[PDB]
């Protein structure tokens, strides 16, 4: 208990797969990330908490409703246009015979494919360069081709490709933790927030103090940030923001988001998963400030693979999952910020945290 | 006050336009209906009340959230697959420069395009025959080409093309009423319900007693339904259900819905519109029984064009709109049932009410 799973990421929840598909260069800087549940699906829920969401099939995840499990969740760039990516994932799922059965014929299924989008328009240079159905299909096909327990690719990949967090380059990050029960809780985040992951007084990452021992040491940031390193970094970022606003037509992006999936193999009901999606947002708050503004499309999906029974008793057990859910999202955000590498395109200049502070 | 607007339909709300695009024959029986607000958009809200919804961009319509008006709502066949239609509408809206402004450049917009889908799969014979982006685009282009105050086409058109209500042919129906204030409230429904629009004891349409004087007389149904007419009708419908189940692979459709848009030119806040979308569902209940089951994806969007001020005073004024909202949806359902003509395809036999009772 209290240590990461084998690869410190979402796929430490057994049977979960992650696929990215992206387009970089020639005007493009965007992509799609798909989380694919194991065969049979997963109990799913959602908490859409940002004031500027762009979303699909969220109503279907209400605890009152018909469909009891789903197979895929889609995180995408392209703002609302990028929701087109989810159609490709639904098509693939139908081909696989995975969805709500609508007859005695087992090939006849309706896939419930929730999606959330983040705003990254123009960050490669070309405004109408957004994910489409083919790019979504590519992402789920990439997910399906991976084995169980495959390390998750972080950084400027999938939905994180064009992601920017408080002016710094954002991206995909992931983290896991093992509970005393043996259950794993984990998160994957695509971090494109308006607010800052960095304390403006010190340069320290807000989320870092929620880290487990040594988990960030591979990224090689100094344990203490010198005041003049922070001074140089603030100026460097301020000027990249100036230049970004210059290059861009209507200046810097006005819409932002952090998108996440939190997963566990602990068996949850849909309502319990809905609570977990809610508590996960608290972890976002600890890693980024401010969050959940009107400009933010922050969305957390929660999944349970239902492979381990939970066991005042059940309540305590669930509380451990809920608390972990927040912590893994906090840690996933820090990993996203650290895994990022800077970009410089006609649609934006966005240095990475490590470029400024390492 | 207390009479229909000029054409007794949704476009009696000035500036509202309706477009249908459908595909019939060669395996197909489906389509898309788009409600297009006038330039500048309309205040919008939603109440998703069915237990089996298939939906897009509903979170964006929460009263707490950023976007203050929208331009188009999409109702579609094809179940969840048909949500693909909304991408075509978003594309058209971008070309028109209509959406949330994301910069000083006015061409840079993000259209918020809510959608709801109904299950009509296989009703033309071909299972994978579902609306796509091109069909959605065609529907909004058709809407835009119409003048203000254009009569709404009812029957087996647009999203109503493949619609079935309690085994009878469903379709598109519409109705309006003028308030004492001079404001108009109106509804458009695509009626594909599991439950019955017909009282099984008598053959009378549940919604008929909510009708205004003479509004259904054009459809030429007898004022009184003879018991042996009802006997013949029940047997005829029972056998069409038998045959439909025979023809279909996994038998009769398992998912159902009634989709609607209610509109007014009375100025509403988003929260007031959300209340109106809620009270509209009561009108559905009066026209169809049962409704809002797990098998049902019932969704009502509410729109206000904001052209007439509302004026205990404001409360009374709103109550008149809320009560009207229910009534126009009840009446729209009856019009849908009466406007329908029967179908007989490899994917279903669905006689119309008038075929059985007129």
């Amino acid at each position: 208990g209290g240590v990461p799973g084998p690869h410190n990421g979402l796929t430490d929840v057994p049977g979960v797969r992650v696929g990215h598909a992206g387009r970089t260069g020639d005007g493009w800087l965007t992509g799609v990330t798909v989380v694919l549940a194991p065969p049979g699906g997963a109990v799913a829920a959602v908490d859409v908490r940002g004031g500027g969401p762009g979303t699909r099939e969220t109503d279907a995840l209400d605890p009152r409703n018909l469909v009891q499990t789903i197979d895929a969740v889609v995180l995408t760039g392209g703002s609302a246009f990028g929701l087109d990516a989810a159609g490709g994932v639904a098509a693939w799922l139908e081909e696989q015979g995975r969805g709500f059965p609508v007859g005695a014929d087992p090939s006849q299924v309706v896939p419930v494919v929730p999606a959330a989008a983040l705003f990254d328009l123009g960050r490669g240079g070309t405004w109408r360069a957004r994910p489409d159905a083919a790019l979504g299909r590519a992402a789920v096909e990439a997910a399906a081709a991976r084995p169980e327990g495959d390390p998750v690719e972080q950084g400027g990949v999938g939905a994180g490709t064009g992601a920017v967090v408080g002016g710094l380059k954002g991206g995909i990050g992931t983290a896991s933790v093992v509970l005393d029960s043996g259950a794993t809780v984990a998160a994957l985040a695509a971090v494109n927030a308006a607010g800052s992951a960095v304390d403006p007084a010190t340069g320290v990452l807000y989320g870092a103090r929620t880290g487990l021992p040594g988990e960030f040491a591979g990224y090689g940031v100094p344990d203490a940030i010198g005041a003049d390193t922070h001074a140089r970094a603030r100026a460097r970022l301020a000027e990249a923001a100036e230049e970004t606003a210059r290059r861009r037509a209507g200046g810097a992006a006005t819409l932002n988001a952090t998108l996440a999936v939190v997963a566990t193999d602990a068996t949850l009901t849909r309502a319990q998963a809905q609570k977990l999606a809610g508590t996960a947002h608290d972890g976002l708050a600890r890693a980024v400030r401010p969050v959940h503004l009107l400009s933010d499309g922050d969305t957390v999906f929660a999944l349970s693979t239902g492979r381990r029974p939970l066991l005042h008793l059940e309540a305590g057990a669930l509380n451990e999952v809920l608390a972990a859910g927040a912590d893994v999202l906090t840690r996933a955000v820090v990993h996203a910020v650290l895994a990022a590498t800077g970009v410089d395109t006609p649609g934006g200049v966005h240095p990475s945290y490590r470029e400024l502070y390492a």
